[PDB]
C-alpha cells in the first residue's frame, strides 16, 4: 500500500542520515511518481538518494532560511537539503503568501533533485490555488541546431482546482522525451525514435547507446522554454546556470546547488473562486466529450492519463 | 516592398484614426503592428489593419472604452478594458504591471475584455526595457484540436518571455502553442503548395497535406502544447471570469461585437531576488555562450532564443520593414475597407 511504501522509504532514508520528517517527505514524492507512471522519478532513484545522503552530497542537517523579499516574494535558502523537502517547504510558504496577499513567487535556492515536480503544484491546487513550478536539471540537451549540451530537461508543472476534490495537473519535460525513456530503451536494447536524441556530432540517432544529448521538444520552442526555466529558477536566484548546472554523478559528496521557482495565484484576487472551480470542472468534462481522432479511444483532459494510472 | 518604420506607423495610425479610433489609441496599435512586421511576424503586422478598420467602424472594437483598473492586492490587478483595441489595453496593463513590480517586486495583471493584441512579445519587451522579466499570454480564436481530438477547443494561445541583458540587450522568446501559427496555413493557401502533415487535421481529425482541407491545427509537441494552451486559457481566461475554451469568440463571428478576449501579464523584478547587475551579466553571458556552441551538420550557427527575429529587426532598421505592396496600396487609399 501507499502508507506501506512511505514507511519503508521513511525508514530507509532515516537510517541513511535524514531527519525522520525529511525522510517522510522524500518518500511521499517518490511514490507519487511511480503511481502516476512517472517511473524515471520514482523508486529507480531510492538507493541513489540513500547513497548521496550517507556521503553528504545531500545535506542531512540543512540550515533553512526563508528570506521574505516583498509582500509576494521570497527565497528559501535551502542549504542543499533534499529537493523534495526544500521544494515542499517553499511551496507551503508560497501557498500561505498567496492565501493572504494573492500571489506568490518563491525561489528554492540550493537544493538537491526534487523529482516529479507536479507534486508541488498539486499542493497549491489542494489549497484552492493555481500552482506553477519549474526547476533546473542536469545539462543534457542541445540548443536547436547545436552539437554541445547546455540546458537540462528543465520541467514545467501546473495545477488548478476544479470542484470537490478535482484537480487538473499538467507536467512536462522540455525535451521531446524524459531521459528515463532513453535508459529504458537502452536496457531492453530497443532502438529509439529519431526525434528524441542526437549523437556526439549532433546528428539524430536511433541507437540509445550512441546518444550524447537529448533534443528539445518542438525544436526552437522547447529550447526557449528550457531557457526560460533556467532564467526563472536559476539566473534569477544568482545560482549556476545553463551548462554550469551540476549533474547527478559529478560528485556524490557535494551539494547540487539547483534552483526551483514556484508561482502561486489565488483565484479570488481575480474573479469568483466558485465559478473558477466550476469552470475548471467544466473544462475537464468538455474536453472528455470531444470526438476522438481515429486511433484514440477517448480525448483526455491534460494529465488525466496520469490521474487514471494513479487510482488504479 | 520595403518601407520605413516612422512612415508605416503614420499610415497605420491615420487609417485606424479615420476608422474611428482616438489618435492616441491608433498610435499604440500602430507601433505594436510595426514591431511585429520588423521582427518578421507579418501575420500580426500591417496585414491586419483593414480587418481592424472594419471592426472599429462597425463598433466591434471600442473607440471610447471606459478603462477601469481594479487593484485586488499588492501585486495583482485587473484592467477592465471594455473591448478596447487589444494593443492599447495590453500595453496599459503592462505599464501598471511594471509600476507594481518596481514597488512590490512582482505583478500579475489581467487584461479583461479586449480585442486582438497582436505579437504579444511587444508587451514583455516593455518589461525587459524597464529592467524586469516579462511573461505574457492570451486567448485566441478556437482553432486547435485537443491531443487525440477531432473538434476544436482552444486557440493558438501564445506565450512570450523577455529578460534584460547588459545595456540595451534583451532576450525575447515568443511562440504559438500550435505546431505552426495559422498564418502558415493561410500563406500556403495563397500560393497553392501542399503543407506537411504535422501542422493540421481535416474535419475528421486526420492529419492532412491539403491546406484547403484543413479544419483545425494540431498542438505543438502533442500533449505538451495541448497542456500549454490549456494553461494559457486558464490563466488569461478562466482566472478572469471570461469566456474560455470553445466559448472564445472568433475574428469573423460578429464584426459589431466586442471580442471579450483575455490576456495575463506576469512581471518579476530581479532586484527582489538577487543582484540585477549580475542578472543582466548572466543573461548576456547566456546569449554569448549559446552562440558559441558547435552547430550540428546543416546549421551554420547556433542562435540564442529569439535571435532570428532580433536579426530581422536589426536589418529592418537599416533597410526598412518589408510589407506586401497590396497593404501599402490600401493604407494610402481613402477606403476603410473594400
Ligand atoms: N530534474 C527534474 O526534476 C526533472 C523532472 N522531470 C519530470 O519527469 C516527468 C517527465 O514528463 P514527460 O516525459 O515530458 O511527460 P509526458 O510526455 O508523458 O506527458 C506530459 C504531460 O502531458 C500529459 N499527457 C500525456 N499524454 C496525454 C494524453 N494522451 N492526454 C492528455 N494528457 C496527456 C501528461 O499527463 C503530462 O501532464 C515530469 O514529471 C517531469 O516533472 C523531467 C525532467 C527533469
Ligand atoms: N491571438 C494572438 O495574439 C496570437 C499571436 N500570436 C503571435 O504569433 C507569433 C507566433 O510565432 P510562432 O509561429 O510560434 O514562431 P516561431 O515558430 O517562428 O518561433 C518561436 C520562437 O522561437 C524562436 N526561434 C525560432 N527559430 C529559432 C532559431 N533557429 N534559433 C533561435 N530561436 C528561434 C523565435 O524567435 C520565437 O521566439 C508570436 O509573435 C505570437 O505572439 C500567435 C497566436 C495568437
Amino acid at each position: 500500500s501507499r502508507e506501506t511504501l512511505h514507511q519503508l522509504i521513511e525508514n530507509k532514508l532515516c537510517q541513511a542520515g535524514l531527519k525522520r520528517e525529511h525522510a517522510a517527505t522524500v518518500a511521499e514524492v517518490l511514490v507519487y511518481a511511480d503511481a502516476r507512471g512517472i517511473h524515471s522519478h520514482g523508486a529507480v532513484r531510492v538507493e541513489y538518494y540513500a547513497e548521496r545522503i550517507s556521503k553528504g552530497g545531500t545535506n542531512r542537517e540543512p540550515e533553512f532560511r526563508l528570506e521574505e523579499t516583498g509582500p509576494c516574494s521570497a527565497i528559501l535558502h535551502a542549504d542543499n537539503a533534499a529537493g523534495q523537502v526544500a521544494a515542499k517547504m517553499g511551496m507551503e510558504h508560497a501557498i500561505k503568501t498567496a492565501q493572504q496577499n494573492g500571489v506568490a513567487v518563491v525561489g528554492i535556492s540550493r537544493m538537491g533533485h526534487s523529482g516529479a515536480i507536479s507534486y508541488f503544484v498539486q499542493q497549491a491546487a489542494r489549497a484552492g490555488f493555481i500552482g506553477i513550478s519549474m526547476c533546473q536539471s542536469d545539462p543534457m540537451v542541445v540548443p536547436f541546431g547545436g552539437a554541445e549540451i547546455y540546458y537540462g530537461t528543465n520541467p514545467l508543472a501546473f495545477a488548478a482546482p476544479g470542484e470537490g476534490d478535482e484537480i487538473l495537473t499538467f507536467d512536462m519535460a522540455t525535451t521531446v522525451q524524459a531521459w528515463g525513456k532513453v535508459l529504458d530503451a537502452r536496457s531492453r536494447n530497443m532502438s529509439i525514435p529519431d526525434t528524441w536524441a542526437v549523437d556526439k556530432n549532433g546528428v539524430p540517432t536511433t541507437d540509445p547507446f550512441a546518444v550524447h544529448a537529448l533534443l528539445p521538444a518542438a525544436g526552437p520552442k522547447g529550447y526557449g522554454l528550457m531557457m526560460m526555466i533556467d532564467v526563472l529558477s536559476g539566473v534569477l536566484l544568482g545560482l549556476p546556470f545553463g551548462r554550469q548546472v551540476s549533474s547527478m554523478y559529478d560528485d556524490l559528496h557535494a551539494g547540487r546547488n539547483l534552483g526551483q521557482l514556484h508561482i502561486v495565484i489565488n483565484p479570488n484576487f481575480f474573479s469568483s473562486s466558485e465559478l473558477f472551480r466550476q469552470h475548471l470542472s467544466q473544462t475537464m468534462r468538455e474536453l472528455n466529450a470531444i470526438t476522438p481522432a481515429p486511433g484514440f479511444n477517448q480525448v483526455y483532459y491534460p494529465g488525466q492519463d496520469q490521474d487514471i494510472k494513479q487510482r488504479k
